[PDB]
């Protein structure tokens, strides 16, 4: 099947698939992977790397977890990293970040480009400009930024920002963006611990639903 | 344009053993591959969804592309494509079932002896045949003979744009006594008729929970 | 095909599926089978035979319906007996149980062993021990008995302990866990007929998630 077969989301919108769902693809070095596609939004054909949706799985996790990937293909998951620095190495994906909170506002940030390094370079976080979106830029902050979890500090701080903040992210010092923080549901109290975005919400509301995806420029 | 490959409908999936509802793969005609939505469970199962309303989460009022390559998402709404139904029911002859669910937790249901769609070529005309029984009463056979339509594409007898007035997209007369791809307005609405409404079942006023459109050879 | 393919979701997590979700595998008898895997829960790699949710498909059945399997891939099922059957025929699965309540707390147990009896005879529950459960031990009662259906009684009672208590279970005058029961939606005004575990909560609170799975050892 890797002869051929599809490479990405796009691909397979582009071969008559418009429905929503999990469909496999080719990574480069050939490894099927059975991902999320978006067929909708904004045109279709994204990859989704990231969903939260109602808090079911739990997003505190350590680094080799975040590395091959978690959660369910029912609900809520984090591709995992090596399949992230797989689907952006070669070519240049743009990225989009889709928000919703609990009174059902959509908000958006669109990248023209996003890639994360390999695991030897910490998953290093290489976004390119921001183009447009209501949720407001909340990513540029980290751009060039290791990623870190809780058991492996590669931050910019005297702390440990995953720890901190109870997530896993590019945190620098520590952070303006947090999507996979605790999912907190609407208004909380702790300060930017939960599924936040600085500009959207702020770091006192958790979304209730949270989605990144990548596509072909 | 039949396949003797391999299964080419819910009921054949069931039959070898497939008794839990989920996404399965069928083979139409041309031996063309598509990922359906089967009801295992309704009425002895076998059913091939080709429409789902749950939550209001898509979009339904879209135009005649949209609606002609299918839309939404296998974790929740869709409506299969106007394209894919066609060559679904093109050949044979298949029942058509819609349940109904209100937020009342209630449930209603219609049924029919046969339903087939035209090609585009014909605007996706759709062909009823006789009700069958069910306690939402018939709110479908009005609308035998008639085009599609969507926002975009008038093919109604209104000198208006039904779709437009009634926020789906249908086989609009004029308009409607069924209009199961309007909006998602939750139970009651004061508005007229552009809910997800089925005349004989709760009303011109009243949107529906649950919708789901399904087929099953006869 | 069969002699290369996984034949538990457990081979699966050895081969890099990392998401919970739906992945055909191959029985004793080489008969394919698509299975739920969690992946995520105690390590992973859980063939997942049973699960509640959200209240949305009738688990009020009779025998044949258990036996053959019923409900959505989508949300709530049972695997079916002869399944549940081949599944903990030749070897040993642990089995482990997931319950959260309507306030989101999570309880658990887990058991050395667990295994059904054929379709000859009955669908006799052979349980392992108790070991570790936050959630206690509401099953370890019921080893021993044979399934029963509102159309089929098995049960050590005057009358069907599963007509009574709108079920099907491991009956004997009567339950102390009813996971197939009603999905009453929480606090309810009838007795043991909700989805029910005694040392969990009682007699009239019923949960909003079930999942029971297995995993070899
Ligand atoms: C990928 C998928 O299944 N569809 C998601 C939907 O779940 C989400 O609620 C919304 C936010 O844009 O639309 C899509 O991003
Ligand atoms: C997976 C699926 O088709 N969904 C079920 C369907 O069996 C049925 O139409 C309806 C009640 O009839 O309940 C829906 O949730
Ligand atoms: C099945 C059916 O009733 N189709 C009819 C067609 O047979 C008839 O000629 C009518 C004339 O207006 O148009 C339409
Ligand atoms: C637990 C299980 O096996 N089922 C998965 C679970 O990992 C996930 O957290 C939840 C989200 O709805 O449901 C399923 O996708
Ligand atoms: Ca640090
Ligand atoms: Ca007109
Ligand atoms: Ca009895």
């Amino acid at each position: 099947p890797c002869l051929t077969g599809p490479r990405t989301c796009k691909d397979l919108l582009d071969r008559g698939h418009f429905l929503s769902g999990w469909h496999t693809i080719y990574l480069p070095d050939c490894r099927p992977l059975t991902v999320l596609c978006d067929m909708d939004t904004d045109g279709g054909g994204w990859t989704v790397f990231q969903r939260r949706v109602d808090g079911s799985v739990d997003f505190y996790r350590d680094w080799a977890t975040y590395k091959q990937g978690f959660g369910s293909r029912l609900g809520e998951f984090w591709l995992g990293n090596d399949n992230i620095h797989a689907l952006t190495a070669q070519g240049t994906s743009e990225l989009r970040t889709d928000l919703v909170d609990f009174e059902d506002n959509y908000q958006f940030a669109k990248y023209r480009s996003f890639k994360v390094a390999d695991e030897a370079e910490k998953y290093n976080l290489v976004l390119g400009a921001f183009v447009e979106g209501s949720a407001g830029d909340s990513l540029t902050f980290h751009n060039n930024q290791s990623f870190s979890t809780k058991d492996q500090d590669n931050d910019l701080n005297t702390g440990n920002c995953a720890v901190m903040f109870q997530g896993a992210w590019w945190y620098k010092n520590c952070h303006t963006s947090n999507l996979n923080g605790r999912y907190l549901r609407g208004t909380h109290g702790s300060f930017a611990n939960g599924i936040n975005w600085k500009s959207g919400k702020g770091y006192n509301y958790s979304y209730k639903v949270s989605e990144m995806k990548v596509r072909p420029a």
